[PDB]
């Protein structure tokens, strides 16, 4: 029997909505953790956390393909996104998931942008995990979301849990609400400037790229992510989207307009993986745009880490598989072909079993949507890769 079956046998029974979320999310998270070879106690801990702090605040059951909100977590507005980080050296993958919790007050004057449940989750986790630090959490929360702060993307905050084989890490995401005088980039920049960083050199590099560079001026910052650790050890990830999709544009953004050098081998491998996962022709000119997709989340997406740990900011690119690839199976086989060609595909069949579990009954080879992004980071001569997965509760109602 699995961990979820044991816990579901013995834990107290839940009301209809909560029990639906338990019997849906429990098996998914447990299957992902099992295919990634997590220790049994970590699976038990993960599902126990899920049972106590996530499931009670997930809101009503899906009952149709119509989502109860326009949540920014996923395109069909599923409030959960899983992610599977590939580790080099035949190491085990890392599993994470992001959740936006909800309450009956969402949209009301008491909580018009659905922030209270995420805050409650962060504080409960702080009660259990003493290593969490809420200094930067509170700072960026007040500055971007609280009283006196300012069009919406559909959410303003969500949280993520990283099961890092032995301990739990928490990430927080702020989605600023834009006004004619306060853009998301404006709010994020002024909050980072008020955050008390030692150095702001990477922030100023990103600011100069976005303001002055011809490619950087095509990027629209929209989201900030932090780690709930000591602020000196946290990352500062600024996410930005562009209508541009050419790989020349992606490479220039990866280099921050040529600021980062000694990345040519990494970017060659990235070009290969990009064509493979999107299903492109191997001879596709890096100057060509991908065929137009007009969506709130189409275009190329990146995040810039401006953590004061370094003076040059680091860039991560997200290949938008759901918008540009032909189908999830083709995209997964492309990613796996790259991984096995570079000796990092020890968990390929496990990843595929996870996809088959998450995928709508008989849609892996006919549609996209399960895999939202393939995230790429340039680590010396190698790539760090992460798959992001959408359970598609509403786009695939069962
Ligand atoms: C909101 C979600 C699920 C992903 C945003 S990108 P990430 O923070 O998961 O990437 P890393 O944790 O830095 O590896
Ligand atoms: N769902 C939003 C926010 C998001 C961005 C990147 C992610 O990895 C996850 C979520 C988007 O696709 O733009």
């Amino acid at each position: 029997q699995s961990v979820w079956k044991t816990l579901n046998k013995w834990l107290p029974p839940l009301s209809r909505d909560k029990d639906w979320w338990w019997k849906t999310l429990g098996p998914q998270i447990n299957t992902l953790l099992t295919e990634a070879d997590y220790d049994l106690n970590e699976r038990y801990e993960a599902l126990l956390l899920l049972y106590r702090w996530v499931v009670p605040e997930m809101g009503p059951r899906p009952r149709s393909s119509v989502a109860p909100s326009k949540s920014f977590m996923t395109d069909d507005h599923s409030p959960i996104e899983y992610s599977w980080k590939w580790i080099s050296g035949n190491k085990k993958p890392e599993i994470r998931y992001a959740v936006e919790l909800v309450s009956p007050l969402a949209g009301s004057k008491q909580d018009p942008f659905n922030q209270i449940p995420t805050r409650n989750l962060v504080y409960n986790l702080a009660k259990i995990i003493p290593e969490l630090d809420l200094t930067w959490f509170e700072h960026f929360w007040h500055e971007l979301l609280g009283p006196g702060s300012p069009l919406t993307k559909g959410s303003t905050v969500f949280a993520a849990l990283e099961m890092l084989h032995g301990h739990l890490s928490v990430k927080v995401y702020f989605i600023p609400v834009e006004t004619p005088d306060f853009s998301a980039w404006h709010q994020i920049k002024h909050a980072i400037e008020a955050s008390g960083c030692p150095n702001l050199e990477a922030l100023n590099h990103v600011d100069a790229y976005l303001s002055s560079h011809d490619d950087g001026r095509q990027l629209r910052p929209f989201m900030l992510a932090i780690d709930l650790v000591e602020p000196a050890a946290s990352r500062l990830k600024i996410y930005a989207r562009s209508n541009q999709t050419s790989f020349r544009f992606v490479r220039d953004v990866m280099t921050i307009g040529g600021l980062r050098t000694d990345l040519d081998r990494s970017i060659e491998k990235f070009s290969d993986l990009w064509k493979r996962a999107l299903g492109l022709d191997p001879d596709t000119p890096p100057e060509d745009e991908l065929p137009k997709v007009d969506h709130l989340t189409s275009g190329a997406v990146f995040n810039f880490d401006v953590a004061p740990k370094s003076q040059i900011p680091e860039v991560k690119a997200y290949i938008p598989v759901r918008h540009y690839a032909n189908n999830d199976l083709q995209a997964a086989l492309g990613l796996i072909g790259y991984l096995e060609d570079h000796g990092h595909g020890g968990y390929s069949q496990s990843y595929l079993r996870g996809l088959d579990m998450l995928a709508p009954s008989g849609q892996l080879d006919q549609a996209t949507g399960v895999q939202t992004y393939f995230a790429v980071a340039c680590q010396g001569e190698d790539l760090s890769l992460t798959s992001y997965l959408n359970p598609q509760f509403y786009a695939a109602f069962q």
